[PDB]
């Protein structure tokens, strides 16, 4: 069985969990503030510090390398420019740094530095999410909070190297599927992609709390 449906097939239950968690549920709906929208954001801003970090520690790793796509996919920048905008030119020492968000980012330090061959789990939970559901996630923050066409504060949310995400997200599985893949490699790949939601299913969490 080919790695992307084995990543699929193991993260389908913990998928609809995460998109019921409280903070999703409020965010689908249309009921999302600007205070919660920053604080999403700012946390993603960490959490894809860290997992691009680790991707370029071991873009060389044969375990990973199949997966290098900086150009296309990588959101540190536009996260950057999405601080500027949410939280001004000194956003450096404005923005938040959670807890939950803490722990994602150890567990994406481990994975980096200790056990790279787990590094596909992360980047499969988020890259992957981003082109597909993120997407509707886009238009929805748009309408919420009257943010402009030309894209402005939602830079994360876009890819302008990628032309079609569809057909870059079927490069991009083709590409996992070989990976050099034992039952070892694999049975741990997908437990670490659970490992994965439940990191942001617990960040969803905290967010929550912090805004009631
Ligand atoms: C309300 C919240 C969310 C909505 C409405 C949403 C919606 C979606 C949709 C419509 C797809 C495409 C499904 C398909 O192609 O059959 C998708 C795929 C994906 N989503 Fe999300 N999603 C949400 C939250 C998340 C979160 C929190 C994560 C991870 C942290 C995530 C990770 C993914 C991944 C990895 C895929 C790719 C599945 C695959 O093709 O292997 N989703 N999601």
């Amino acid at each position: 069985q080919d790695l992307s449906e084995a990543l699929k097939e193991a993260t389908k239950e913990v998928h609809i969990r995460a998109e019921n968690s409280e903070f999703m549920r409020n965010f689908q709906k249309g009921q999302v503030s600007r205070e919660g929208f920053k604080l999403v954001m700012a946390s993603l801003y960490h959490i894809y510090t860290a997992l691009e970090e680790e991707i370029e520690r071991n873009k060389q790793n044969p375990v990973y390398a199949p997966l290098y796509f900086p150009e296309e996919l990588h959101r540190r920048a536009a996260l950057e420019q999405d601080m500027a905008f949410w939280y001004g030119p000194h956003w450096q020492e404005a923005i938040p740094y959670t807890p939950a968000t803490q722990h994602y980012v150890k567990r994406l330090h481990e994975v980096g530095g200790t056990h790279p061959e787990l590094l596909v789990a992360h980047a499969y939970t988020r890259y992957l999410g981003d082109l597909s559901g993120g997407q509707v996630l886009k238009k929805i923050a748009q309408k919420a909070m009257a943010l402009p066409s030309s894209g402005e504060g939602l830079a994360f949310f876009t890819f302008p190297s990628i032309d079609n995400p569809t057909k870059f997200k079927q490069l991009y599985r083709a590409r996992m599927n070989t990976l050099e893949m034992t039952p070892e490699v694999k049975h741990r790949v997908t437990e670490e992609a659970k490992t994965a939601f439940l990191l942001n299913i617990e960040l969803f969490e905290e967010l929550q709390a912090l805004l009631t």
